[PDB]
């Protein structure tokens, strides 16, 4: 009856195409590459998988998280360390910290890999009285009358439908991300353990199958030479002096399946929609992860594209709905990260030691009335 063209395989794309299909609508998936470390997907994030069917796929390989602590970066003891049984209690979801890979593998799997065309990488739409198409580079086209751009913080689609070629900014630190058996040497195990100091973070968290995520953060400029092969010894530089459970922990990664980073986000969007056409996902907003929200804005935005669907056929007026409920949302996320990062990062020193100075005095009360006004004011509250 209606096809929608769905862009991007990640987790917008694969959530939009659910969450399409719940309300009666075809799709086909398209996807760039031709084959193939970590997000925590907090209560909101995890209420909308639920929303759509894939409630089974958090429950399974979201990470035991049920407490959180900082710790100071030469001592290596707790400023503050507390339960997030509150945070489950008020939220109705528990935070679902989960491998990139399996919830890759595991959404693939809930839509379908045949259901998926691979080596499709679109380099243009346009829209007609009847509908819309799409031009590939290996020279297919493909036409639907509804297209979701789901195509990543890169997107290809994007200054087609803003009119103009938004760039991205960097955020002024540097991300080296990874997985590494659980070791309580390094941290407890049902823990999300940061050790915090000079603008720069080393964070620990538990993923499914005794395996912490691991991130580390440096402020520094963009475009240094560094790679997997400077890896460790960059680390070991950056993090000199930093209590032993750090030093551990760049003794135990393994360099080669770890990850470095440039983080940047993008200016938020007034729009989100033209005509036939929606941005979704990090298309249509990319933002720092300071607050872990990226992903969880994905889900959400899918959530509300399939309800604006769910009792009309009016494309156009769907997606003037589903502009209306997300654009605010995600640019308040966006900015909202980028406070936390410069606050955490040191772009004004002494407001990031103002901020180590309230975790010194912090009972969690605060942090967890923060991360709730986040979560309650998604689509599912
Ligand atoms: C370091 C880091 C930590 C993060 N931590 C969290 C977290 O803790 N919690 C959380 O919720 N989020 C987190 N995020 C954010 C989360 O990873 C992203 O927001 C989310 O994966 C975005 O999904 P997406 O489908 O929109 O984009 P992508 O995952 O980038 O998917 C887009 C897809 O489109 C494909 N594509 C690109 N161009 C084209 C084209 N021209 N044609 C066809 N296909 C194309 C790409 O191959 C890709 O598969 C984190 C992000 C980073 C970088
Ligand atoms: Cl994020």
């Amino acid at each position: 009856h209606m096809k929608a063209i769905v862009i991007g395989a990640g987790i917008g794309g694969l959530s939009a195409a659910v969450a399409l299909k719940q309300s009666g609508i075809d799709c086909d998936v398209y996807e760039a590459v031709k084959e193939i470390a970590a997000i925590s997907v907090w209560p909101n994030g995890v209420k909308c998988m639920a929303h759509l069917g894939m409630g089974d796929i958090m429950e399974t390989f979201g990470g035991p998280l049920r407490r959180m602590a900082y710790r100071d970066f030469r001592s290596g003891e707790n400023m503050t360390q507390f339960s997030l049984a509150p945070l489950i209690e008020r939220t109705g979801s528990r935070p679902c910290p989960v491998s990139r890979a399996e919830l890759q593998r595991e959404m693939l799997d809930y839509w379908g890999r045949d259901s998926v065309q691979f080596g499709k990488r679109v380099t243009r739409c346009e829209e007609d009285a009847d509908g819309v198409t799409v031009w590939f580079t290996d020279g297919s086209s493909a036409s639907g009358d509804l297209l979701i751009a789901a195509d990543g913080s890169h997107s290809a689609l994007r200054p087609w439908v803003l009119g103009f070629t938004p760039q991205r900014r960097y955020a002024g630190y540097v991300n080296w991300n990874g997985l590494v058996e659980i070791d309580e040497a390094l941290a407890p195990g049902d823990q999300w353990t940061t050790f915090v100091g000079e603008g720069k973070q080393v964070s620990l968290m538990p993923v499914s199958a005794g395996r912490f995520y691991f991130f580390f953060d440096v402020p520094l400029p963009a475009g240094l030479a560094e790679d997997r092969d400077t890896l460790r010894a960059d680390l070991s530089r950056y993090f000199a002096g930093w209590a032993p459970p750090v030093q551990k922990l760049i003794a135990a990664l393994d360099p080669q399946t770890t990850n470095r980073i440039e983080i940047h986000d993008i200016e938020p969007f007034s729009r989100l929609v033209r005509g036939r056409v929606a941005l979704l996902g990090d298309a249509g907003h990319s933002t720092t992860p300071d607050i872990g929200q990226g992903g969880c804005a994905a889900m959400e935005d899918a959530v509300v594209l399939g309800a604006v669907f769910r009792q009309t056929r009016d494309i156009a007026a769907a997606l003037r709905e589903y502009e209306a409920q997300r654009c605010d949302r995600v640019r308040d996320l966006v900015l909202k990260a980028r406070k936390r990062c410069d606050i955490t990062h040191g772009k004004d020193m002494q407001l990031t030691e103002a901020w180590y100075q309230e975790l010194r005095e912090e009972t969690g009360e605060r942090i967890i009335n923060g991360m709730c006004d986040t979560i309650l004011s998604g689509p599912l509250g």
